[PDB]
């Protein structure tokens, strides 16, 4: 009955993606279901600003070990996805039921992610390089993990788990688009993730973008971050083009298409700072076309006076004439 509970939580923590996960072949289903729920618990902890950094550090660091602590649970989370923490033993139970080859992979990502969450908890994301570093820790590693799980089940060639660079890029693409899109929500939640070296060139404090009077500078920085994000497209197309399993393809392609759609909607969009912006992926050729169309949507919107105009155009030309 535990597995059932796990699937109930999955649907509770996922609005639409649960259907896609449940559609995974063989062992990848339970393996990915558990992976998602465990990553959700850790995420809920990191995001919980009602918890002090003093309490969070050991929690983030010891999360991996918590997977092997049958009774461990967290009752002080005032987040939306509390239950995943509160009933963690149910999830850890099913995690220990997974094939050891899967456990090995999941535990390693959780440990590394924990170190990473703690590292950036009380410090500013400074350079764009550090932005990649953070993104790698919370989303890149997820791509690395998934890729390794895919290969371990054998539904995907061993190559998939080997190319960490490709799997990482997949994660960075999704993470950055979310950090960009969720700016206001994070501000309101007391969270900051935008690169200081980028925002300090536009405004005094990151929160200043939320102030009406600074909308023009907010949009320019927004545009610069999005241009930064586009650079992962080639790797995303490469990663996706190597997948052989249909359920895996749909699993990976859906979020990447939804991401580019989001970037396209957010690009040069003032609404990103006032609130949340409202916005075929079954074969590679179709996926490429979808991505390309969205890239053009952004291209047409490029304000010739935008500080990043030339940059945005160049990465788009690269995507256009590449793979
Ligand atoms: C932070 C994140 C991007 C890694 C979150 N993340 C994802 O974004 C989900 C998508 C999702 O659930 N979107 C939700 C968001 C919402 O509720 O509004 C939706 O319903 O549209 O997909 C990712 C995900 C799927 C496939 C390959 C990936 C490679 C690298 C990194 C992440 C990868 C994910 C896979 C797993 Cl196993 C766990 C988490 C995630």
């Amino acid at each position: 009955n535990s597995l059932k509970t796990c699937y109930k939580y999955l649907n509770q923590t996922s609005r639409s993606f649960a259907a896609v996960i449940q559609a995974l072949d063989g062992e990848m289903r339970n393996a990915v279901c558990i992976f998602y729920l465990v990553l959700r618990a850790l995420d809920t902890l990191e995001d919980d600003m009602t918890i002090s950094v003093e309490k969070k550090v050991p929690l983030l660091h010891n999360f991996h070990s918590f997977l092997y602590q049958p009774d461990w649970r967290f009752m002080e989370s005032k987040e939306k996805d509390r239950q995943v923490l509160e009933d963690f033993p149910t999830i850890s139970l099913e995690f220990r039921n997974l094939a050891e080859k899967y456990q090995t992979v999941i535990a390693d990502i959780c440990r590394r992610m924990g170190i990473g969450m703690a590292e950036f908890l009380d410090k500013h994301v400074t350079s764009e390089q550090e932005w990649d570093k953070y993104c790698h820790y919370v989303a890149g590693l997820v791509g690395i993990g998934l890729s390794r799980l895919f290969s371990a089940s054998e539904f995907e060639d061993p190559l998939v788990g080997e190319d960490t660079e490709r799997a990482n890029s997949m994660g960075l693409f999704l993470q950055k688009t979310n950090i960009i899109r969720d700016y206001l929500e994070d501000q309101q939640g007391g969270r900051e993730f935008w690169p200081q070296e980028v925002w300090s060139r536009y405004v005094k404090k990151l929160g200043d973008f939320a102030k009406p009077e600074n909308i023009d500078l907010a949009v320019q920085c927004l545009n610069e971050l999005i241009t930064n994000a586009l650079h992962h497209i080639p790797d995303v197309i490469t990663y996706l083009s190597r997948l052989r399993n249909q359920s895996v393809f749909n699993f990976c392609a859906i979020p990447q298409v939804m991401a580019i759609a989001t970037l396209a909607a957010c690009y040069n969009n003032q609404q990103v700072f006032k609130g949340a912006v409202k916005i075929d992926a079954t074969n590679m050729p179709a996926v490429k076309a979808i991505i390309y169309q969205y890239m053009e949507e952004i291209y047409h919107r490029i304000p010739d006076s935008d500080p990043s105009s030339s940059k945005t155009r160049q990465i788009i030309s690269t995507i256009r004439t590449q793979n």
